[PDB]
């Protein structure tokens, strides 16, 4: 009958950090998260990374524990493809919820500016894009609003990689990657590191962290779907998203109408729309309609991409899931950058998609 609360969050700017190492980014996020809680030591470490790889950087937990000076603590790496970050937080909370560890650190870190499966993935998302518009009567210009929303909300975010707003012709005149899909329909590949500190409220009071910093892990859901795309029920439905979302909603006792913002996997514009359809917010075929009707703005009914999303804050795969959770915490605490603060945030949601829908994580955070 325990409860799980995040008491510290920290992150690095997302960008092309050519001169930085995986270490510098990781330890930065960790230290900046252990001070947000005022903490000196953690009990265990969970790591998210979907490869930066010296291969010697495949024993990542022990490296990071050494680099951040945590001690001879337990540490492991969680990986669910591009949802590892999203999953590591979940595994981290289970540790505290188990009763075996009282302060748990979760760090996501990715350096893809190193210093076949991207092309195929792009072409697949693009066939999905043609399917979505042709089926539901949408146009490219409609889905472009998802990029405009992200670039707006990232323009007010010091940590984003893309900090200037844009117009729909900015995307409609970007180079095609696919014939539906363009440069600005697609999130950037980049570096970054984010970190979260999870505890139980008893140890939290024992350590003197004010209840003003506590954000509760209220709902957790994670599900797989088939890797074989010829055995999927529908291409315009992400089934793992729905299953995980249902589990997390039931666990937290909320409904989609109760939650005030959604950090979704807007790795491509089609995925933001499909994510909203699958998370319960919109009906099948009406995911992009919210974008046309503007309801995805900060002040809107269904704010998404609240600090830039994946398209503007950036997609450092495997820290993305941790970034989605730190920003949600910062939106639930009131400590959100000026210009992007969801008005009166009590419940927030986060969604990390790995593979083609093969492993999806949903988490529901509540204020306490």
């Amino acid at each position: 009958m325990r409860k799980a609360i995040i008491v510290g969050v920290g992150m690095t700017p997302v960008g092309e950090h050519w001169r930085s190492s995986l270490r510098d980014l990781a330890v930065e996020a960790i230290l900046n998260a252990m001070d947000d809680a005022g903490i000196d030591k953690v009990d265990s470490l969970y790591v998210g990374n979907m490869a930066g790889s010296f291969v010697e950087q495949e024993n990542l937990g022990a490296l990071i524990a050494d680099w951040a000076g945590l001690g001879n603590i337990p540490a492991v790496k969680i990986e669910a493809a591009c949802a590892s970050g999203g999953a590591a937080v979940q595994e981290g909370a289970k540790a505290v919820l188990s009763g075996l560890e009282d302060v748990v650190l979760v760090v996501g870190v990715e350096k893809m500016t190193d210093a076949f499966h991207g092309a195929s993935f792009v072409a697949l998302n693009a066939l999905i894009m043609r399917l979505y518009m042709n089926t539901y009567g949408y146009k490219e210009e409609d889905l472009a609003l998802f990029a405009v929303n992200a670039h707006a909300n990232g323009a007010k975010n010091p940590y984003a990689m893309f900090k200037k707003p844009i117009t729909v012709e900015t995307v409609m005149k970007s180079p095609y990657i696919a014939d539906p899909l363009k440069l600005f329909d697609a999130s950037p590949v980049c570096d970054g590191a984010a970190a979260v500190i999870i505890t139980t409220p008893e140890k939290a009071k024992e350590l003197g962290i004010p209840k003003d910093k506590w954000i509760e892990i209220a709902g957790m859901g994670r599900a797989i779907d088939t890797i074989n795309l010829a055995n999927r029920e529908d291409f315009l439905t992400l089934k793992a998203a729905t299953i995980a979302a249902e589990r997390a909603y039931k666990m937290a006792g909320v409904k989609p109408e109760d939650v005030d913002f959604f950090e979704v996997h807007d790795a491509f514009t089609v995925m933001a729309a499909l994510s909203l359809e699958a998370l319960g917010v919109a009906k099948k075929g009406e995911g992009a309609k919210l974008a046309i009707e503007g309801q995805i703005a900060i002040d809107g009914d269904y704010p998404i991409q609240t600090m830039g999303g994946l398209k503007a804050r950036g997609h450092p795969v495997g820290a993305t899931g941790v970034y989605q959770v730190v920003e949600a915490v910062l939106q639930l605490r009131g400590e959100a950058p000026d210009g992007i603060q969801v008005p009166d945030a009590e419940v927030g949601l986060t969604q990390n998609i790995g593979g083609t829908g093969s492993n999806i994580t949903v988490t529901v955070l509540r204020r306490v």
